[PDB]
């Protein structure tokens, strides 16, 4: 099973000048528990943003030129970087927007953050089509001392 994990802005906004620019600790714990002991598929441009492996997950990195890191795994096709996974339950999907485009038409899940906050962003989520999934979980929550914005938690499966 793929799914996709991504936190969104408003208008579907992702990114900006390959960073996301704000901070949503209570977000990126729940990106943690979501992923971790699981394969991560991301793209090279998200590799560069985060700047180092993430513990505790198989971090496969797709690219079209060759690795610079041994670190992690490095995948020239999207049918490799599945395969690397291995047979496992889950394989999730960390982006950024090129990558979600390319998996979306073969996930099950999505697990997204809805961020109450207007970014500027030059990186967007893909249109999806709502009626294809449906709605099993959702947590809003608001601001606190720690998360300045509001923020909602939802999965979702493929009807
Ligand atoms: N809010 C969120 O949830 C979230 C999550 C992830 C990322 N982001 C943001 O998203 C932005 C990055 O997204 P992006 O769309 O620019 O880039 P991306 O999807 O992270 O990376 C694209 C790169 O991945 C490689 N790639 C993608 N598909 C491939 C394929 N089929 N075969 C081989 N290589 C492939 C290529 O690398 P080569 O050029 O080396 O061939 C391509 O240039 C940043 O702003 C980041 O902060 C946000
Ligand atoms: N909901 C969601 N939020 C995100 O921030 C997110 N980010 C990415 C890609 N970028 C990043 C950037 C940083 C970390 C990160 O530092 N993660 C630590 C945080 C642990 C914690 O804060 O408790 C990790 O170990 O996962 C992960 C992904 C992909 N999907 C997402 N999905
Ligand atoms: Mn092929
Ligand atoms: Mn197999
Ligand atoms: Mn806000």
């Amino acid at each position: 099973m793929i799914s996709l994990i991504a936190a969104l802005a408003v208008d579907r906004v992702i990114g900006m000048e390959n960073a996301m620019p704000w901070n949503l600790p209570a977000d990126l714990a729940w990106f943690k528990r979501n992923t971790l002991n699981k394969p991560v598929i991301m793209g090279r441009h998200t590799w560069e943003s985060i700047g180092r492996p993430l513990p505790g997950r198989k971090n496969i990195i797709l690219s079209s030129q060759p690795g610079t890191d041994d670190r992690v795994t490095w995948v020239k096709s999207v049918d490799e970087a599945i395969a690397a996974c291995g047979d496992v339950p889950e394989i999730m999907v960390i982006g950024g927007g090129r990558v979600y485009e390319q998996f979306l038409p073969k996930a099950q899940k999505l697990y997204l953050t809805h961020i109450d906050a207007e970014v500027e962003g030059d990186t967007h989520f893909p249109d999806y089509e709502p009626d294809d999934w449906e709605s099993v979980f959702s947590e809003f929550h608001d601001a606190d001392a720690q998360n300045s914005h509001s923020y909602c938690f939802e999965i979702l499966e493929r009807r």
